């Protein structure tokens, strides 16, 4: 059982190192590290509900409207932490690229990302992003809130 | 290996204090700065600024938690998982969190959110606690207007 997870761990990592190297015309093609029923997607918007993207299908179809709003989009500082689960990894790093959001002026969207990535029989079931919001409200000229500081310490 | 075995101990005693962490609420809080190195950082990495709130030194952590007792006054992360790495001294928490949140000049409310950890150690204690969350459901639980990304134009 123990030769069964070190082997999936080491074929999932580089499919985690796969997807977040993949830039330009080669996100036409991401979806294909999932499986048939996986699901990619954001956690943390604006209303508190992820927005999900549901089968291999959907997502290719999604990459075509990244590629157009996130046109030149790049993963950073990339950190790739394996767990204790041979099927589950997370990442650690930063995201960058111009933002061309429908009914926005086009904006430089620079953010900070964990990535969850769940496994299923050696490819991506689950991927989920996790961001602060605010600074792609700011990306897209949106005013964020100010919690007041004035009564707190520091 | 020898160093091998070194490298599982201090995973496995890092792991009991990242559980100590996470379960840590009530007035034991007030002693949950002792899990720190002298010169340990904790805080808030994810707030409406966009810049981290850090807590520097074991001393500082221990004060601000007198703060914090009184303005999350029975907190509680509920859903812990507890995500082991590569690194012994590495570890991430996926959890949710529950509770009162008293901030002056707002009104009392109930803040309920979703979280991501990570701790870094040294030499058996925390040396750098650091927390994620999205800010707009503090935002509502003090009774702030969130801004609404407009979605007309999107893929549905
Ligand atoms: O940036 C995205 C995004 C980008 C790529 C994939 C996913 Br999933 C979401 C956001 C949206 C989106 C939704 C549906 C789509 O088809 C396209 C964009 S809505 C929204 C609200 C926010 O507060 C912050 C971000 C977003
Ligand atoms: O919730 C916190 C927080 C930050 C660090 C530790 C703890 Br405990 C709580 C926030 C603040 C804070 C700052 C300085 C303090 O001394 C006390 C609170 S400001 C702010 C702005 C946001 O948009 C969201 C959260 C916060």
């Amino acid at each position: 059982e123990n030769r069964a997870q070190v082997a999936a761990r080491q074929h999932n990592r580089k499919i985690v190192e796969q997807y977040m190297h993949t830039r330009g015309e080669a996100r036409l093609k991401r979806h294909l590290l999932f499986t048939e029923d996986g699901v990619g997607g954001l956690w943390t918007t604006d209303s508190g509900q992820p927005i999900a993207i549901r089968g291999r299908e959907k997502l290719g179809e999604h990459a075509v409207w990244s590629l157009q709003c996130f046109p030149d989009w790049v993963w950073t500082d990339i950190q790739i932490f394996e767990t204790q689960d041979p099927n589950w990894f997370w990442v650690e790093c930063r995201g960058e690229g111009a933002i061309v959001f429908p009914g926005y002026p086009r904006g430089q969207y620079r953010n900070h990302f964990l990535h969850s990535f769940r496994f299923e029989n050696g490819l991506i079931k689950e991927q989920r992003e996790f961001m602060n919001p605010c600074e792609q409200f700011r990306s897209l000229g949106i005013e964020v809130p100010e919690v007041r500081r004035d009564g707190l310490p520091s």
